[PDB]
């Protein structure tokens, strides 16, 4: 009876209307508060993201083969159980496993029996007694394994995972503050593209991290460095790209930071930077800045250098005037430049064109130039603006905006 008013309260219709999209623009189911699984669910054919989110103890029907394009799967405190056929098209078809726990009994047994894993995200502490990394000791068993997210509180790294790291190219551990004994173990990461240590609290950068030559990513979020030294063993691994690092004590940035040249999203916002050198401008491959919430004196003008560059922000800085040569570089687009000390914009800013997005709630900016009204990328959506000094503005002006706004 439970089952069919679960069938008659929950339809294949009011479950397309209910359809959504993941992060990866896929197509996601997110059931939450169910007593069960409905049929209805099942009789889906188009299906890739199938999201069980605190059902108690469900049993996992076959129909679930169904699914033909089914990929994803999401389990949140969900206790799941499932038989023979349904592995048979997981093992086939599924190539992600997203598991969230907060118990060891949370987490099933047939969840390492997959032939075709992929992508796994394992949510949920998984050291225990006789069950640190042996909850999951059929990690071995997966040996397609391509991205690792572990939100565990871990306090130390499996070698099996290193071993699947031949094929593994992301590993995000999230520990809640714990420190793992790394120890030079990590180094079967060829593979390896994505090292993200979120909320690590290391201070300090091992050998391992700029042994790897894979690696582009590099952001050491939360760590609490006050220095930052080990970026010219960096050179050995040709394939860094981007320095994201962000959300950091680092107090200054030395200037032997001039010697990169490579880098494209160099974020260095969120930290206690007293200013930003000339030397950071050598790099001539950045297409995005983002230096929010630093203790900046000023902006010179070598942020000029930057052609390439596509979003910058420098927000929430102490930060009065824009250069000229800011403005020769075209390519300008999302200028989040708000809660500043901007005493005015240069006429200048008339050569920019690609503007999109700017915000200034905020600054110091006594009246608007029209040349941010002349911006054409830059539309009411991108031009987060106060109204009176858009006010002052020519009306026809505003209404040629207002016309690309409407027609």
């Amino acid at each position: 009876l439970r089952q069919l008013n679960l069938n008659n309260e929950w339809t294949l219709d009011k479950l397309r209307q209910r359809l959504t999209k993941n992060a990866q623009d896929k197509l996601e189911l997110h059931l939450f508060m169910l007593s069960g699984i409905p049929d209805t669910v099942f009789d889906l054919v188009e299906l890739e993201v199938l999201k069980l989110e605190l059902i108690p103890d469900v049993t996992i029907p076959p129909s679930i083969a169904q699914l033909t394009g089914l990929k994803e799967l999401w389990l949140y405190h969900t206790a799941a159980k499932i038989e023979a056929p349904a592995l048979a098209f997981l093992r086939e078809n599924l190539r992600a496993l997203h598991i969230k726990f907060t118990d060891i009994k949370e987490i099933p047994l047939w969840i390492y029996s997959l032939k075709t894993l992929e992508e796994l995200h394992l949510t949920g502490n998984l050291s225990a007694e006789n069950n640190r990394y042996i909850v999951i000791d059929g990690l071995r068993e997966l040996k397609r394994l391509k991205v690792l997210r572990l939100k565990s509180n871990l306090s130390k790294l499996p070698q099996v995972v290193t071993d699947v790291g031949v094929h593994l190219q992301k590993l995000s551990i999230n520990n809640e503050g714990t420190k793992l004994i790394v120890l030079n173990s990590l180094k079967k990461m060829v593979n390896l593209t994505e090292l993200e240590l979120i909320r690590c609290d290391l201070e300090r950068i091992p050998h391992s991290i700029f042994s790897l030559h894979n690696l582009q990513e590099i952001d050491l979020k939360d760590n609490n460095l006050k220095t930052i030294e080990e970026i010219i063993s960096f050179q050995h691994l040709h394939r860094l790209t981007c320095l994201k690092l962000w959300y950091n004590h680092i107090a200054y940035i030395p200037i032997q930071i001039g010697n990169l040249t490579n880098l494209e999203r160099l974020y260095l916002n969120r930290n206690k930077i007293e200013k930003i050198p000339t030397q950071l401008f050598y790099c001539r491959k950045l297409r995005y800045l983002d230096l929010s919430h630093n203790n900046l004196t000023f902006l010179p003008a070598d942020i000029g250098l930057l052609q390439n560059l596509q979003n910058l922000a420098v927000t929430a800085n102490r930060i009065e005037a824009l250069p000229p040569e800011l403005f020769q570089c075209r390519k300008l687009r999302a200028l989040h430049l708000g809660n500043n000390v901007l005493q005015s914009l240069p006429s200048r800013v008339g050569e920019l064109t690609n503007l999109t997005q700017i915000e200034l709630r905020g600054n110091r900016l006594e009246c608007l130039p029209v040349e941010l009204g002349e911006c054409p990328l830059l539309k009411r959506s991108g031009l987060v603006v106060e109204e009176d000094l858009f006010s002052t503005l020519p009306p026809e002006v505003k209404e040629r905006l207002w016309r690309a706004d409407k027609e």
